[PDB]
């Protein structure tokens, strides 16, 4: 049978440090929600913790939160429309430097910061008429590196 | 700590045919369930449609299955350990290439092939002292190709 | 401190054909403008690819497959003349392993090929609508075992 | 016809910044001649534009340099041995974050590092046990990022 070579997404980045496990979520269908859960508060400061991306009950990941520290803080967010750019402070969170805020762009509104605001800034973006179309990168306890999927609208 | 560069797995694959979405599952905990969703018959012969990958708990994918064709028959597979090796078969399906049997085989059991086992043959292996962590590959209304990700145990 | 902006790297098609000892890859910021094959055996009868050798202007290059005790006898030098678009070929039985046997490069215009010898199982990798490859990667030991390309929109 | 999946080799990175072309190294026989262009001088500032990656014999690739930006200075390095991690220092050049400086390490050896040694720091290493076997990155006028293949010794 005739080998048709089958297709991988071109890739941006991953930005932030090096984790434990590597992982990586690109569903057939458009990402439409993101929950974020941190440790803290506002009065103090949020520290991110765990992301999960979801594109129906039957596409979901969950990234980070292996450990043992209590969530107090979750959010969820209804993603409209295809993501275009994300960015974000990196930072120093108990020994390791991971994501600590993060931001999504679409082509119909923005979403967030969540987060903690302080550290090194990424961003991910891509070329015009393109779209992000899932996530990879590494965690562990933390989310230590995030990158993106991308491909032509 | 220091600004480590993160690492992305190496890949096996992928096999089989294009499709239309390029799909990614890469979950950090071990996959440990797996639902293969075909139309046809076991007296017969099964087509296929769609594969659900799974990772406890809230870890999910389901690729293929986006056309009309009703679900006649899924095959649970509970995994035991780690997957080290998958095969199966490919063949025409109503106009295209896609994979038509899957066979998933672990440290000791081996799970399969399940589907229409007949056409040309693959599989996926990987260098010895490694496991498979996740899946990528082709879909649209049936799993095109498909891959995997592999690190050392 | 430095910003980190995410880079690139770009989307792949394949690769086809069977694992080998070593991965490899090649994407030149370049253009890739001339391929080397190099065969055992005479071509008045079947030539067996060992080897391919790509190139960019000025100096950069790779050569993947050949590095057994088999002797060249022959090569075919293809000068490409604008984006690649396409490759396709064969993947057939050679002292053992299934190796990539022959090979055609398709531009926009003309094609080269295919080369090699041209029978077994048919393999072809084909990129979206106004995009180029830029680029290869594949197994290889002796011989060339697999190959995918690299492409981005033109 | 058994199509027996390929390999492709785990990655560390890239870091930096993203550049105009993406670029891909990674030979079958092993690293042993790295050559740095750069600018100015080494008594003033030293101006990383362009890097030579080599494996002997004929199998070379130069990234960056494709500006006007004439060289005056080089670094030829000799390595006999396995990489196994590389380092520096990333800052601004004409307006662009990109690659400074560049230290080289394996097993046994240290090579470097070589350039502006000043701004934002790098590290990519890989699990013990493996090698680097070859380089990946972004480029234009220079070498903006930078990122390895690894594989089990």
């Amino acid at each position: 049978a005739l080998q048709l070579a089958a297709h991988s997404d071109a890739r941006s980045g991953p930005v932030g440090s090096n984790g434990g496990q590597f992982w990586s979520f690109r569903p057939v269908r458009p990402l439409n929600k993101i929950v974020l859960s941190f440790s803290g508060s506002p009065d103090q400061t949020l520290n991110l913790i765990s992301i999960t991306f979801s594109s129906n009950p039957t596409d979901i990941i969950t990234v980070g939160g292996v450990g043992p520290e209590p969530l107090t803080y979750t959010e969820t967010v209804n993603i409209d429309g295809d993501i275009i750019e994300i960015s974000g402070m990196i930072a120093n969170y108990k020994g390791y430097n991971v994501i600590r805020s993060i931001k999504f762009t679409t082509n119909k509104k923005e979403y967030g910061p969540y987060g903690a605001n302080a550290g090194t800034p990424f961003n991910i973006k891509i070329p015009d008429g393109n779209k992000i179309v899932g996530f990879f990168g590494n965690s562990g306890w933390y989310v230590d590196a995030i990158g993106a999927y991308y491909t032509a609208k």
